[PDB]
């Protein structure tokens, strides 16, 4: 197995920081390496794996669909997209009853924004510092972090950024001329950052207002995440588009910007589009996806154990921690110095796999599924390595 | 099963022209509706299906990589995305040695565009007219066809497109300030139009005499379909950076930029990255899709019934018929009027599901397994309908 290591680490890109070791399976929200050694997956493939790594339900949809169909484009009608399609707008409120699978989140983000610009005919996006929408250069452009764009300018344009959570920096920054707004409900990459009720209640107000469109990016906060199915379900807000991806395949590459059906209807014919997007395989997996989402109403595990986790770890007499945030299993802990080397700790030292969410946060995105057993052991390797 | 038809079109955000029908299942270059009638599909996942519906290796690979491990990312290093790895690269010259794995075609460009930029910190990119490279902000810049770009606008920037073939005209147009040239070796959206030796020759010698990267999308025309693992591989040219999709995974949701090490190397850490990127799920049909092209030399099969193919496709004695060209088994058949009501008489009074490529002319992507009797049944179909 040392060849594969030593493969994939001279022949990738370079662009990532990979780990010094093996995972070869999963099951639950346990992982193995090449050695044997067992893993507590806080990581769950950066909130992928929300049902769980091994989903039965899922692992049999994709079986069963890949021997049956794989390949077959929007143009040809294929049971599995309009179950997807029916599945998915069944649990979001009547008003987003328009799909456009995609095969990615930023593939979601850059069908969201082009979607706002032919509604409207107006060209601005406004965005919140620290905000994740993706790596393709239309989702990159409403994406903060300036040393992820700096090096790939110029990108397009025009995009205003504003501090989040700031309410009345929201309100003067979206005009008549404002295209979209786009936010996370809860920032992922940028720290784990809940967003308050009055921001995200002025963001849906000031942009009815002005005719803009308000683009909510459940990437990372979708399929019960944070507590219940969807934040916005916190919030008591219902967008124009909303765009999920990560869990929602339940590990097959999937995506989605669900819209209004007027938003939709601006669309030109072949106005955009997608090879993979929609195919049956994906289609099948979400369709196996939700329904256990929903049979099970896995965000109660979430809403439970969240607040549980966080509070142990809130017990942790530490002076390194500032502070411990999040929603349902969706949880940060900023430290008072870089998390880097803790996280290295939490590996080598506790077979514990965690993220980051900025240089010194720890993030925790576990499979819903995961026992408070795991959770404790979490909490008690925290404890040990900040010690 | 109306009901998941009228769904699918009434659900789908309307972007799409969708046929009349249902497709349920494939095997090989055979499809069935929901009537349980069987069409010859000329289409094939939109070039996808290279290696036929239902190829058991690949639904194999899956089926057993869905039970093992389907989320993990680019940060922890997994055995299948090593062994796509070496695998890819071992069937590319040399000098393509490093992999940036991805979830579509579109996000392949899109990450060829970036590492570009990053590496030449140059920012002007050189397209050609009828051009095709994605949906994606990104990709869509470079993309030709105005109404795709038209009301998306304004767009990344600067872009310069050149007419496809004309060697002086790109010699004109690449400059000190270019970061890149991007080319289909064979046009497909653009309605099927072969490069020329001189022109791709052309594109490789200016590129690098002034230090400019040539991108090859080989999204539509890799994995076998035009006679030869690769389009390039006709031309005797390697370029920078090479981009797949498509059949990369016999189906499953995947593509890829592979470049040399130099290119490789300028990305800044996390300068680009991707959730789905490389996820072992796509990593394993990858190796399954590779391993089964290679031990058939798949590619042999387009090359032969290709040219055998066309020319029956031409001896066809209709005065609507144009032209007839294309690769291996990428063919389009130009007539002097519309296409579409000729395709719609194909799929219902033949049963057989083909494409467009432009208004005019008719697009053939057919698996690569697709057999000699299935081609000459459909030449004898398109005599038929043109009649
Ligand atoms: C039915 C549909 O949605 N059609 C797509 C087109 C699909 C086929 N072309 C893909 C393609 C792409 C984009 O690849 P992807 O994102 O669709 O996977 C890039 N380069 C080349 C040479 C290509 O042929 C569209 O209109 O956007
Ligand atoms: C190491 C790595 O590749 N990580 C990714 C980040 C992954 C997680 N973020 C995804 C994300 C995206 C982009 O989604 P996708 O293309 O990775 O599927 C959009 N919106 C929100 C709220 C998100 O949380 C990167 O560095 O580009």
């Amino acid at each position: 197995w040392r060849a594969l290591l030593e493969a994939e680490k001279t022949l990738d890109s370079g662009v990532y920081n990979k780990h010094d070791l093996l995972i070869v399976r999963g099951q639950g929200a346990r992982v193995w390496d090449a050695e044997g050694n067992e893993y507590i997956d806080c990581v769950g493939g950066y909130g992928v794996a929300n049902l769980g790594h091994g989903n039965p339900e899922v692992v049999e949809a994709v079986k069963r669909q890949a021997e049956t169909l794989m390949a077959m484009p929007q143009t040809l009608p294929t049971p599995m997209r309009g179950e997807f399609y029916r599945t998915l707008t069944a649990i979001l409120p009547p008003e987003l009853n328009r799909v456009f699978p995609v095969n990615s989140g930023t593939e979601a983000n850059e069908a969201a924004l082009k979607f706002a610009r032919a509604h409207t005919g107006r060209k601005k996006f406004v965005a919140a510092m620290r905000g994740f929408s993706g790596r393709t250069m239309g989702s990159l452009s409403v994406t903060w972090e300036p040393k992820y764009r700096e090096p790939f300018l110029p990108l397009v344009e025009p995009v205003e950024f504003i501090p989040y959570n700031d309410v009345e920096a929201l309100k003067r920054a979206v005009d008549e001329e404002t295209a979209a707004v786009i936010l996370e409900p809860v920032q992922g990459e940028g720290g784990v950052r809940p967003a308050t009720p009055e921001f995200l209640r002025a963001a849906r107000e000031i942009t009815q207002e002005k005719g803009a469109l308000l683009i909510l990016d459940e990437i990372q906060t979708g399929m019960g995440r944070t507590g219940k199915r969807f934040a916005f379900e916190h919030f008591g807000i219902v967008p124009d588009i909303l765009t999920l991806a990560k869990a929602l395949g339940g590990g097959v590459p999937l995506g989605v910007a669900v819209m209004r059906e007027e938003v939709a209807r601006s669309m030109p014919k072949g106005g955009h589009g997608t090879t993979f997007g929609g195919n049956p395989l994906a289609m099948a997996a979400g369709v196996a996806a939700i329904r256990y989402l929903e049979r099970t109403r896995l965000w109660e595990r979430a809403a439970e154990l969240g607040p549980w986790f966080m509070e142990k770890l809130r017990a942790i007499p530490s002076p390194k921690i500032r502070e411990v945030r999040g929603m349902g299993l969706m949880v940060g802990l900023e430290l008072k110095e870089k998390a880097a080397p803790y996280i290295a700790r939490l590996e080598k030292e506790h077979r514990v796999l965690a993220l980051q969410a900025g240089p010194t946060v720890i993030r925790f995105l576990p499979p819903l599924v995961i026992e408070k057993e795991d959770l404790e052991r979490v909490v008690e390797a925290v404890r040990a390595v900040l010690a």
